[PDB]
């Protein structure tokens, strides 16, 4: 069958936090102004994306779009795929506006509520908004990719949008969250690494740039699961097993072109192969964040906090070791083209 | 360096709450007369289609053909057309806007139900128009993209409140006076754009405004269908918008060196012929006898006094906002960061 996106092939589950616990959050407003709103950078003090660009009220603007598209013929397509990916993943943003907006205590009940919730929301939007625009126009400037297909691409996406399966739950939806921008981090700065090997170092600087912005969002979202361990440690130890159990779905794993019904697979398994974000980072972050929230020296937890406790602890190398061994598809992996460099192909 | 802030009294949840039940009655009804106004992916037109095609050995010339253009369209103009662009991209807080309606938001950002996949469709044809007016403007190199992008972030930051009170009811009657007035600001750049020397330019705005004529009829047919069920809550729903006023979605604009950048920017679009006071007018005289307000009958006393509110509102604002004497005449010249601080007349 042809033009059929994916779908979300679990069942919709609504508003599974207690309703009393909303207002915990509407308590937590000031602490929020205080710690969380605090990661924000103010709009003046802002990177722009014409900062990263060829300046097109420049005498300069030729010759730069020049050697931006000459940088580009020394990057191979395996990396252009990738790079795709992200900047796709980056612009189908008014999804994760509304990702947060579905969360039982931090909504914004209006498009422009004065809570510290809502600032947030709006404030951490216009900066990821920035990230898309950036991308968008470097692969546009470059000509080593199809902007056809990628821009059918992201009207898929958004079409499709996600679940994230956080169930409204503010407790699951900031431990996503803090595991997405940890992710993002990593994919941006390791294209960005590797944007310096090929050859670009303007290219690194943009990837490099958009990692910062994603830390300080990891920051942001990791102090309220800290904040929420410290105030309800039994809710939030078993929200954190229960998004693992289920397993962190990426933003975009409804990614199709109308040709490929794995693209998001596909994607993904290059990904994996150039190093840019593992089965193994996957885990790092699991780790990481079972550390920085420090769920091993929680104490007083019901049979039922215990077991979910144990379980977060021990899936990190349970994890590894499994989805360690890369024996029968990273080395037999075949060739398969993709519509976003004009079905050239590249190794998955 | 404080952005302008909504400057009423946040109102929530006014429709009651029983009432949602009638729009999770009409899913069926909206995925027949509503999702029927979406373009299936596959048949919609791309940003690509309209710029210069960089896989191509003609990407230098069409880019500087482009240009060339654009030097023949005065600073007047690239103003209301940054604006907006402006107004496009900030797209997600618009799907916040119908996120926030009480028996029609998606409840989990992928919901099956007809209003989501309306919500979720609607807005992935809206994304590609700020892509295409994006990079239109940033290959002309007659506008400061560090400037549009940062007035962008302000905004976004901001959002907006169409004082909806997340009433179904409100919201549609509110979206379907934007999308109308999206089509003739749209269709006014496009005509105009035709003038100054570009077809290139119009056919990109030509599009994008019908993009919004569908969405217009889309949103029309759910107040007629509202009107029809509900005659009282929805005549009522009408007026209760009018008197607040229609507030533009980016009437929030800060440019970080504007404390008036909205005004100022419907200045130009006012004095231009973009869309005027009067095209308000015309807006809602339209909607008035696009759902036969005037032919409603067994309204209640309430119901009255709002219909007949409602009929006699579009000749009052013509003539009062009609005599554009001191404000069109003596309009100083301003800059605006947008051109680099060159000024145009207000
Ligand atoms: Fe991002
Ligand atoms: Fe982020
Ligand atoms: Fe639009
Ligand atoms: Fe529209």
């Amino acid at each position: 069958k042809p033009f059929m996106p994916p779908r979300e092939v679990h069942v919709q589950v609504t508003h599974s936090m207690p309703p009393q616990k909303i207002e915990i959050f509407k308590s937590l407003d000031n602490w929020a102004e205080e710690n969380i709103l605090v990661h924000l950078k103010p709009v003046e003090k802002c990177w722009q994306p014409q900062d990263f660009l060829p300046d097109p009220a420049s005498d300069g603007f030729d010759e730069q779009v020049r050697e931006l598209r000459e940088r580009a013929k020394e990057i191979p397509d395996d990396y252009f795929v990738v790079l795709v990916g992200d900047m796709i993943t980056e612009e189908a943003l008014p999804t994760y506006q509304t990702m947060l907006n579905t969360l039982d205590g931090v909504r914004d009940e209006t498009g422009a509520s004065p809570t510290s919730w809502a600032i947030w929301t709006r404030a951490w939007t216009a900066e990821e908004n920035r990230h898309g625009d950036l991308l968008n126009k470097y692969l546009y400037l470059s000509g080593r990719v199809d902007m056809r297909q990628i821009e059918k691409t992201i009207q898929y996406l958004i079409g499709s949008g996600m679940d994230p399966r956080t169930e409204n739950s503010p407790y699951l939806g900031f431990i996503y969250t803090s595991f997405q921008e940890r992710a993002d981090f990593i994919s941006h700065g390791n294209t960005a690494r590797q944007a310096k090997e090929h050859g670009d170092i303007k290219l690194a600087q943009i990837c490099g740039t958009i990692a910062a912005d994603e830390k300080r969002h990891e920051t942001a979202y990791t102090k309220i699961v800290e904040k929420l361990f410290e105030i309800d440690p039994d809710g939030t130890v078993l929200a954190f097993a229960d998004m693992m159990r289920k397993k962190i779905s990426m933003p975009a794993h409804l990614m199709y072109d109308g040709r490929d019904d794995n693209l998001f697979d596909h994607f993904s398994a290059v990904a994996q192969r150039l190093g840019v974000y593992t089965a193994k980072d996957y885990a790092d972050i699991l780790e990481f964040l079972v550390g920085r929230w420090k769920v091993d020296k929680l104490t007083g937890l019901s049979a039922e906090g215990q077991k979910a406790q144990d379980y977060v602890c021990r899936l990190p190398p349970r994890i590894r070791r499994l989805e360690e061994r890369a024996q029968g598809r990273a080395k037999e992996a075949p060739t398969m083209p993709f519509s976003w460099i004009f079905d050239r192909q590249v190794k998955l």
